[PDB]
């Protein structure tokens, strides 16, 4: 039984606008702060520091520009950092226009997004399942080796730029990764015990993702007011929380994002509460596993947070083998935060039950289901590059 996502905590129905984003999102902001992803402690930290260290005009034999970016957290030079890797339509760059940008963690290094022997190696921690890794340390070989989840060239031919951080920079993917993180240094507590509403890894990741928006507010080749945030899985995740948390992001993409991510806990279906935080205990708050065995006593579910990217276009989509990720239970949650955004006018999918696979479904809060397993794949991109043709930000309002 779901919590409505249209009355508030005292119980008084949100009928407007107003009522929604200066009352009902900040309850719900708080609540998933306080019981699900911990609290980010801060968003933009003094002294943010953004260091150009490559640029190459020529890029993709002429079809991009590519810039890496060093973003630092502090001006100490001491102070942590990520790596951001760009890669800018050259077609529009030479128009003298900004481009438009599609923004999203990778699983394994910057380098693993496309071939591109020039993309610098993460010298960072990285997980064994990385393919062609040697020690949890990037290779050669590993260059390229997520390749099929980032279709670069298509991107940059349908007007977009793809911007990618190695989420191992802001949190490694490990149970003991946090005690390396940015977390470590922001939540800035003397002791050793993370709180029990600190953040975990979901949350660093996501604040990465804002701090990369703010390098891109600063880059003259892009619109940093079209950003659209998308993740796969685990980066999904986060992709979902820094829109809801940073309504800068003007378009969210979550690409089966399953538990804690998209699914509706409250269906106990695949991955469950208990199994996330588990297997991934530095993932969530420490409060969360408060629900393990017991989603019944969350006072949100995850419909609540799609809510939260409303107005601005959500996509939500699914893998048709993935019941790991429940994808039904990622369709019922697009199905139940849709009143929040038909309250600003928009329309979510038609349909009671999950669409067939690959026929989307909805305006701008929109979902797919696509044949075969967990994945992120071209047609998926195929799907999500229309959708952002259609519903990302315009470059006018003239
Ligand atoms: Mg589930």
């Amino acid at each position: 039984t779901l919590p409505d996502p249209l009355v508030g905590a005292d119980g008084t129905r949100v009928h407007d606008r107003a009522t929604w984003q200066h009352r009902r999102r900040p309850e719900l902001l708080q609540l998933f702060a306080r019981e699900v992803y911990g609290r980010t402690p801060l968003g933009r930290p003094e002294g943010m520091v953004f260091k150009v260290t490559t640029m190459e005009h020529a890029a993709l034999g002429g079809a991009a520009t590519r810039k890496e970016v060093t973003v630092r957290f502090g001006r100490d030079p001491n102070a942590p950092s990520m790596q951001l890797l760009l890669y800018v339509p050259n077609a529009v760059i030479a128009r003298a226009e900004r481009a438009p940008v599609f923004l999203g963690l990778n699983f394994y290094g910057n380098h693993t997004v496309h071939t591109d022997p020039a993309i610098a190696l993460s010298a960072r921690w990285i997980p064994a399942e990385a393919p062609n890794g040697a020690n949890h340390r990037a290779t050669e070989a590993a260059r390229g080796s997520d390749a099929q989840k980032w279709p670069v060239e298509q991107i940059l031919a349908r007007g977009y730029a793809v911007a990618t951080v190695y989420c191992g920079d802001l949190c490694p993917d490990r149970p003991d990764g946090l005690n390396a993180s940015v977390a470590s240094w922001l939540d800035a507590a003397a002791g050793d015990q993370r709180a029990p509403d600190a953040w975990g890894a979901i949350g660093v990741w996501a604040w990465g993702l804002s701090r990369a928006l703010d390098y891109l507010e600063t880059d003259p080749l892009v619109d940093a007011s079209r950003v659209a945030v998308h993740g796969h899985s685990r980066l999904g995740k986060a992709a979902l929380w820094a829109g809801a948390q940073d309504d800068r992001f003007a378009l969210v993409i979550s690409n089966e994002s399953g538990c804690g991510g998209a699914a509706l806990s409250k269906r106990i279906h695949g991955e469950t509460v208990a199994r996330i935080n588990t297997v991934f205990p530095h993932w969530f708050a420490r409060n969360f596993r408060r629900y393990d065995d017991h989603e019944e006593a969350l006072p949100v579910d995850q419909h609540e947070l799609l809510a939260l990217v409303a107005p601005r276009p959500l996509y939500v989509a699914s893998a048709e083998d993935d019941d790991w990720a429940d994808p039904r239970g990622e369709f019922l949650a697009v199905k139940a935060a849709e009143p929040v955004f038909r309250l600003f006018g928009q329309t979510g999918p038609s349909g009671e039950d999950v669409p067939r696979v690959n026929e989307p479904s909805g305006g701008a809060l929109r979902y797919h289901i696509r044949p075969g397993p967990h994945g992120m794949t071209a047609q998926d991109w195929a799907f999500y590059l229309a959708f952002a043709d259609e519903w990302l930000k315009s470059a006018l309002p003239a």
